[PDB]
């Protein structure tokens, strides 16, 4: 059945046919939603299939459905399949496929961005010398001097499970964290257990508070090897508030390029285990959860106090007023600096105007509230009043677990 | 199904374990295949059969009689027949004043959507089954009202009026609210007053109400029983606690000459217990101080005070990315939490209010099995991360007794 979605704020209603089209489960059953629930080696047997699926998909996106080139693919990776147990993707394949799974990433306020993708294709890639060297590469190519592009590098796909290429870091970029002997944590909390593996294989950590961590890069299923990304590539820009003169006196500064780098990327029944893709940031994703979160830098309290808030009681929401200053210290900083930032208004709005365009254009926008709605002023925000349809399609973007669960070492 | 379904919350690291999702009733609307957990929502001659009337009211008198530890007792046997032979007799049953109670409390603590269920025993239930008029009904709102109010000392309350019965018979409050001030949609586009309210005030105005035309006008009551026509009555005054809106720092916040009533008071839902329907049971509590700052201020169809507040704030308002709505919209619920403290009237501001409904959610996954919630709505329309509800993960499911939408009256009334 058509369903639709309506925005309470404008009441405008859009009608999903796209939902029709998915396969993968959402993990919510008829008696039990679980929308806010985090996370809810194949065979031959199972591939042609997924493989069917998505060249049929391709071909039917490039207005080529049921044509030679189609039926002769079709039939090359029939062939493939049965004598090799995989296929390999031709380079549009891999361009159309990794723009897609941005496209299908429910997750995603960005995505009106989808089809400005630029992709690495790094399948050729062998040892963790060879990872570097394409991430160095894309680090360089997505900064751009601070006009900031989207990028993806995609290192060779899943074979037996024995041989993954992994990029252990979670993002290319992070700052190291170190639980203190009297139990704090300095640096980054988020990245405690990170930066303790790469302590213990060999990394000798300044100890600072912005210490940008190594890179841990696992190739052909191998030992990961660390390395430093020099230095001149690594884009940061210095906190400061634009009436507040103290606030550049809190020490504080954050990376201009988030490039996530831990996730799984799966193309017509193929998986690439390493596979970084960065954009550019939202102003929240510093300003708010990195810096606010009980388990991060939180720091609202310090800006609390150089605000001389009355912080006695939570009804005087001095955690509300300190929150809004350093979203507005970071937007200023990045702008000031020229480094591509968008605010949670502007992301939303266009993200409001990407569903109507996929709606049309598409049949539907897969959508996940939870995650679209900005982490500050929600409901000012349009995402907030827009019902939103969340389904599962691929190509897509998966989690995977953590390497040093799974990994044997030697 | 599975038995057992994990929550976690990624800021504390605890597990919770869910069995109480077993027990659910009601569909989510959700598929294996499709997530609606943001669809806000996913006739009249049509009653519960006989047929469907018994496992309903068994279901509930057995979770009933469970609650009192009398399961498989005489009395419950007793009940059970007893209820049998009036769905048999009659076609429907009438529920004993405990079991009201019971089933009432239980509504409210298997509402998904509200943050404010750490109360939920505490809940005084008001009888209105032998009410018959709309004079009637008019009394026990009122009555309702100030015993609510307690002069600021707000208690939460429901009023239960008599059920469905053939469902030409309903008794109805058209108000969403007991409580809400009128819009009035100018010729020129505008809107004078709350513009949520403009369809209902045009209805009033239809009716014989003679609208004031000002900001902050208390709408009457519009109440239907026994399926007749509705009636008008004006709401005393002086029942109407109401806050003015002022500010501790800014002194000109006053001059917007804002205020607010007290008294939060549901009125357009149905109140469901063992298949019976209570088509009217308004049912109140106290305020979470963004209800009114956010949402009923800033909301853009509502009274959209943003823009006025950050020009007294002399904040630029070109550049979204000076996030000049977000300096605003904390200030404006600054003020509401002060006036309403300093009035000495109940309200609750959204970090407290979210810390309780976590201690409330682990107490009961840990003596009831579960707790549904609807993270969606349970998370504050400000400052969400920073409150402890955004990094809980929480499990939907509708159990019953349940408050449930209803259409509104006026799109199905039979006007005599
Ligand atoms: C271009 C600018 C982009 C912006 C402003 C943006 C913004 C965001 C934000 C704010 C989130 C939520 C993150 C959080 O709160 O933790 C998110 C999630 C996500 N983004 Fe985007 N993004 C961008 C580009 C991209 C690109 C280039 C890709 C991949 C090619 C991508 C894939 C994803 C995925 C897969 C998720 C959710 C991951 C999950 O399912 O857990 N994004 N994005
Ligand atoms: C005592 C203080 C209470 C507080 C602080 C509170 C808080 C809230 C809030 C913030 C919401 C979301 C409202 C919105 O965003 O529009 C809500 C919804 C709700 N509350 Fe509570 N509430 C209280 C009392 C009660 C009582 C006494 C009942 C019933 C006996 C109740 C039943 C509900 C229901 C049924 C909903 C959502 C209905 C729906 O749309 O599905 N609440 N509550
Ligand atoms: C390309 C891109 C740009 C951007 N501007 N933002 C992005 C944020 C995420 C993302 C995905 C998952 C995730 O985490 C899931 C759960 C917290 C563990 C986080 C949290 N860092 C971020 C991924 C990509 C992003
Ligand atoms: C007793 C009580 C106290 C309070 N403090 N708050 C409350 C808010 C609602 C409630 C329920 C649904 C609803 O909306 C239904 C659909 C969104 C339109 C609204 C919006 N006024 C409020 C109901 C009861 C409340
Ligand atoms: C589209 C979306 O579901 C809708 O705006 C909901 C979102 N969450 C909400 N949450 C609360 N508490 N109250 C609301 O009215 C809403 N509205
Ligand atoms: C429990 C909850 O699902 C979890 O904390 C989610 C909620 N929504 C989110 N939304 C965004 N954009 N980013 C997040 O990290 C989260 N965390
Ligand atoms: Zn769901």
């Amino acid at each position: 059945r058509f369903l639709k979605v309506k925005n309470w704020e404008t009441e405008v209603v859009l009608t999903d046919t796209l939902h029709l089209k998915s396969t993968l489960e959402t993990g919510c059953t008829e008696y039990i939603c679980m929308g806010s629930i985090m996370h809810p080696v194949a065979t031959k047997d199972q591939l042609f299939p997924l493989a069917k699926e998505f060249i049929d998909q391709y071909y039917s996106s490039i207005k080529r459905f049921g044509s030679k080139a189609h039926m002769e693919r079709l039939e090359e990776v029939n062939k493939e399949i049965d004598t090799t147990s995989t296929y390999q993707l031709k380079d549009t394949e891999l361009i159309y496929g990794a723009k897609h799974a941005w496209r299908n990433a429910s997750r995603c306020v960005g995505r009106i961005q989808w089809s400005k993708l630029q992709v690495f294709d790094a399948r050729d890639c062998t040892t963790a010398h060879g990872m570097f060297n394409y991430i160095c590469n894309h680090v360089k190519y997505a900064t751009n001097k601070g006009n900031l592009r989207s990028a993806i590098t995609i290192f060779p796909q899943r074979t037996d499970g024995k041989h993954d290429f992994r990029v252990w870091n979670s993002q290319l970029i992070r700052y190291a964290g170190y639980k203190q002997p009297d139990g704090s944590t300095l640096g980054d909390p988020a990245n405690v257990q990170f930066t303790e593996i790469c302590i213990q294989q060999g990394w000798k950590p300044p100890r600072g508070r912005f210490d940008v961590l190594p890179l841990l890069l696992q190739a052909n299923g191998n030992d990961p090897e660390l390395f430093q990304i020099p230095p001149e590539l690594v884009l940061e820009v210095p906190i400061r508030h634009p009436k507040f003169e103290w606030f550049k006196d809190l020490g504080l500064k954050w990376y201009g390029l988030p490039a996530v780098s831990n996730m799984l990327l799966e193309i017509g029944g193929l998986e690439f285990s390493a596979c970084p893709f960065s954009g550019w940031y939202m102003g929240t994703e510093i300003g708010v959860r990195d810096y606010c979160d009980n388990s991060r830098y939180n720091i609202l309290e310090e800006v609390a106090k150089k605000m001389n808030l009355d912080m006695r009681k939570t009804s005087s929401l001095w955690k509300d007023q300190a929150l809004v200053e350093i979203n507005i210290a970071v937007l200023y900083s990045f702008q000031s600096d020229k480094v591509t930032i968008v605010d949670h208004h502007s992301a939303t709005e266009s993200f409001i105007k990407h569903m109507e365009n996929e709606y049309r254009c598409r049949g539907g926008c897969p959508a996940d509230w939870v995650w679209i709605v900005p982490p500050m002023s929600g409901s000012i925000t349009p995402v907030f009043h827009q019902e939103m349809l969340n389904y599962r399609l691929t190509p897509s973007f998966e989690y995977q677990p953590d390497p040093w669960n799974t990994h044997v070492w030697k």
